Parts: structure tokens; sequence; C-alpha cells
């Protein structure tokens, strides 16, 4: 449906401030201006770097129409496009940002139901493509993005096919062969679930990129973080397994999470958890009034 990609005109939007940037492009929070009317709504924009030529444009927009199609509570939807010298993304702006930068900012004041939902979620999202038969190829905490606390979204999907590899965060056969899978989307969310289980740590910190694929040639991995019991640090090395389809199946990782939410203390060990715990009701409402519309599935519980 081509209906659900906005052709933006560069008169329509202001980029206003840089908020990061990737191997792709820069990512701005801009403003658009609807159509004859004065007020400016705030969305997020990234510009890809390279300048585009008209014939890729074809190529460019056949491939964003996918990415506006894609409809999960867990990813982010491609809500438009401006085509130039440079092609530019439009997207909803999220006030909380990225989830790396998330669990780092609140590294160790996080509830082990907060990141057990999330990982739950995650793989709903990721789920979502595989049954769309879509591979992500560059999931990893930075390309997930946090809508409320109690909700985040996989962004980003698209361009790493549509146009700095990500070595660390991918499995071995693409590392080595560049084949890319839903089965090596699962590798990378092993990669990103301990990233948000150690509070946001660069994975093989201080080793070489280069290297990545002789320490995994070994059977180096990364290592259990703290908080995590054996069987969640098992679910994270089944993940990395060398034989694909050996790991998990996305479908299996929403079950498998989803039960350990339900249990939340025998599966993380946090100090001060009890003190930490799922807003009440009350503050899950205001959070869906203010900011948080969409339809979605229920967070997860503890049974007790
Ligand atoms: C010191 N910190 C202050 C606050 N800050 C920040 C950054 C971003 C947001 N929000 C936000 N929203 C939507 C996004 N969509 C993409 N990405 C994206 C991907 C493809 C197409 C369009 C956007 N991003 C990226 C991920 C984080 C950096 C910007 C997005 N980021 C809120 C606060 C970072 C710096």
């Amino acid at each position: 449906n081509q209906a659900l990609l906005r052709i933006l005109k560069e008169t329509e939007f202001k980029k206003i401030k840089v908020l990061g940037s990737g191997a792709f492009g820069t990512v701005y929070k801009g403003l658009w201006i609807p159509e004859g009317e004065k007020v400016k709504i705030p969305v997020a924009i990234k510009e890809l770097r390279e300048a585009t030529s008209p014939k890729a444009n074809k190529e460019i927009l056949d491939e964003a129409y996918v990415m506006a199609s894609v409809d999960n509570p867990h990813v982010c939807r491609l809500l438009g496009i401006c085509l130039t010298s440079t092609v530019q993304l439009i997207m909803q702006l999220m006030p909380f940002g990225c989830l790396l930068d998330y669990v780092r900012e609140h590294k160790d004041n996080i509830g082990s139901q907060y990141l057990l939902n999330w990982c739950v979620q995650i793989a709903k999202g990721m789920n979502y493509l595989e049954d769309r038969r879509l591979v992500h190829r560059d999931l990893a905490a930075r390309n997930v993005l946090v809508k409320t606390p109690q909700h985040v979204k996989i962004t980003d999907f698209g361009l790493a096919k549509l146009l700095k590899v990500p070595i660390k965060w991918m499995a071995l056969e693409s590392i080595l062969h560049r084949i890319y899978t839903h089965q090596s989307d699962v590798w990378s969310y092993g990669v990103t679930v301990w990233e948000l289980m150690t509070f946001g740590s660069k994975p093989y910190d201080g080793i070489p990129a280069s290297e990545i694929s002789s320490i995994l040639e070994k059977g180096e991995r990364l290592p259990q973080p703290p908080i995590c019991t054996i069987d969640v640090y098992m679910i994270m090395r089944k993940c990395w397994m060398i034989d694909a389809d050996s790991r998990p199946k996305f479908r299996e990782l929403i079950i498998e999470f989803s039960k350990m939410a339900r249990d939340p203390q025998r599966y993380l060990v946090i100090q001060g958890d009890e003190r930490m715990h799922l807003p009440s009701p009350t503050d899950s409402n205001f959070y869906r009034a203010l900011m948080d519309e969409e339809d979605m599935d229920d967070v997860v519980d503890a049974d007790e």
C-alpha cells in the first residue's frame, strides 16, 4: 500500500537539531509544518549520507514502501520520505530516545520486570518481521527506541539492505559470508539482550573487530552479566550457537522471556529490586494518554 508512505517536500519540514548518527546518516529532530497551517509538529529525520541518483531513486522508494508497511506495536513504521540530493526519512520523534542510552542513564535503578518485558517486546517485534519474511540485519540496543519506559520499539528496519559494519553484533556466518537470515537476527538479539542486562556495556570491549571471528571460532562468547541467572545466560548462549538452526526462534524467545517475567526475581538478581516494580495501572494509564495512544498487548506481570 503506497498510501502508507507520505512523500514530503523540503518546504513542508525543517531540521532543527541533531539527535545522533550512525553508519547510515545523521538523525535530527525536525518540524513538520502542514498544509497552510501554522503549527509545527516535531518529527525525527534521518538524512542519508550519500547523495541520491534518480535511478536508485526507484530502488529506494520501493524499499521505503516496505518500511512504511511495517505495522506492529514493537516496530517503528517509516512515515514519510523526501527525495532530493539527499534521501530523508521521516519517523515519529520519541522523547525518551534509544534503549541503549536509557539503560545506561538508569543503570542499576531498573527492575527485573522492566528488563524482562523489554526482552519480550523486542522478540515480539522481531517475530513480526520474521512473519512478514523480513530480516533486520542491524538489531542492537541503539536501534531500539523507548516510546514509554513500558513500551519499546525496534527502529532502523530496512536501511541496511537499502544502502561501519557492526561486527560485534553479527552472527559468525554474517561476519564470514555476509549471510543474513532470521537466525542471524536471533544472534544480534542475544547481543542486544546482553547490552540491556549489563546496562549498556560495550560487547567485547577493547577487542579489535578484526579478532572477533577468531575468538568466536574458538567458542568464546560475551560473559555472563552479573544480574543474570544461569537460565537467562543459557538463552543468550543459545542465540550464539554456530549452527544457525540450533538457535532459538523468536516465537520461542517470546514464550521463554514471558514466563520469566511472571517470576522476575527468580531469573534476574538485582539489588533493590523489590523497591522497583511496574507502574501502577494509574501511572500506566497516564502515560498512555499523554504519549502512547497506540494499541498494544499487555505487559507481562508477576504472578506473585
Ligand atoms: C543528550 N541526549 C539528549 C536526548 N537525545 C535524544 C535522542 C533521540 C531521541 N529521540 C529519538 N526519536 C526518534 C528517533 N528515531 C531515530 N532514528 C531513526 C532511524 C531511522 C530513520 C529515522 C530516525 N532516532 C535516533 C536514535 C537515537 C538517536 C536518534 C531517534 N531518536 C530523544 C532524545 C540524545 C542526546
